[PDB]
């Protein structure tokens, strides 16, 4: 017995792709079923989807709606077609025989894998914060940085999240104060590096801070500074 | 009257399932097409991210994490701007907020007038009923000729329906124990498989150093068909 897995490359999130899955010295007519089974890197093993000799078919909820497992039998071969794949479809894609005998129910005769990679990438603009969180007091002055992995301009704005609630528009084109936003909170910029400055810490002030360019499409965010006041 | 953002649309809906999240203008109104309305999410603990924005002369710009899945539109005779989602993952579970991005120069793109969000939930609900199998340690150290044994827990009755797998580092599994306790052809015989209450064990009597690999426990006996997390033998 052998499997054959063929299809596995590179595509686009939001693409889609074929595997086949090659049957060599059985036939899939025959107790017999076809599984398509996953493994992202480093990672553990996935069910996907099973097929059987009498139609049968059974899926995961990972790939429900998006992948069907079909077979055709005078080619003796099975087939995984995925739709909407994303990022985290990234995996080598094995398939394997399962042959009834009710007690004995088991996996056998992988293939070698095939791997898929969704991506598009390495142009996308990276916002770094620091410190991810701190803690401060009523009336003290605290710096939340970032940093573009690219040159930006001064297409950089800073966000104010309070706990449960929306974002809210603090600052704007580097230093620019939102209307509504007090003389006490500024922003700055020296190449990559940019700076917001809260004087005067409020109570209020409790809440997540973001970066956000605008320099290219896509629009990235830091990952945030949470800031605690006690 | 305040200018707000006020988004509807989102709730539980199963993987691979379809959502319309609308974001509705009031106070002001939409500019032609509602350009500069851009949606951006936040999953349960983390940060935002931004996911698309309607953009000048008919360019919807959208994250690759969404782009071919998810659709953003707008009826200005409603002053509504939408985001249809399909293909859902379980990786799409987040507030979405709508906001407007300012239009006039590109000196400022900022987004203001952040609607309040709408929660989305990509969830079979399952979990509670798909078997969980629970491996233990999740990896160890051992000489040539010790004796080994994993552990595999399942977290409902599976009867005896378990198998075992080894996985080389680069390879293929290799089916290893099946029904709880039968090697399939050519498996040496230092390796056994046995089950005590809901605790099934993979035992190697003497480790040999082609040996040293992951080994999967896994139960059929309901569909979905599920792995444990894999035990990692190392020298």
């Amino acid at each position: 017995v052998q499997l054959v897995e063929s299809g596995g490359g590179l595509v686009q999130p939001g693409g889609s792709l074929r595997l086949s899955c090659a049957a060599s010295g059985f036939s899939l007519s025959t107790g017999i079923g076809v599984t398509w089974v996953r493994q992202a890197p480093g990672k553990g093993l996935e069910w996907l989807a099973t097929i059987w000799w009498d139609d049968d078919n059974r899926y995961a909820d990972s790939v429900k709606g998006r992948f069907t497992i079909s077979a055709d039998t005078s080619k003796n071969t099975a087939y995984l077609q995925m739709n909407c794949l994303t990022a985290e479809d990234t995996a080598v894609y094995y398939c394997a025989q399962s042959a009834i005998t009710v007690t004995d129910s088991a996996m056998d005769h992988w293939g070698q894998g095939t791997l898929v990679t969704v991506s598009s990438g390495g142009s996308d603009i990276q916002m770094t914060q620091s410190p991810s969180s701190l803690s401060a007091s009523v009336g003290d002055r605290v710096t939340i940085t970032c940093r573009a992995s690219q040159d930006i301009s001064s297409y950089l704005n800073w966000y104010q999240q309070k706990p449960g609630k929306a974002p809210k528009l603090l600052i704007y084109y580097t230093s620019s104060l939102h209307s509504g936003v007090p003389s006490r909170f500024s922003g700055s910029r020296s190449g990559t590096d940019f700076t917001l400055t809260i004087s005067s810490l409020q109570p209020e002030d409790f809440a997540t801070y973001y970066c956000q360019q605008y320099s290219k499409f896509p629009w990235t965010f830091g990952q945030g500074t949470k800031v605690e006041i006690k």
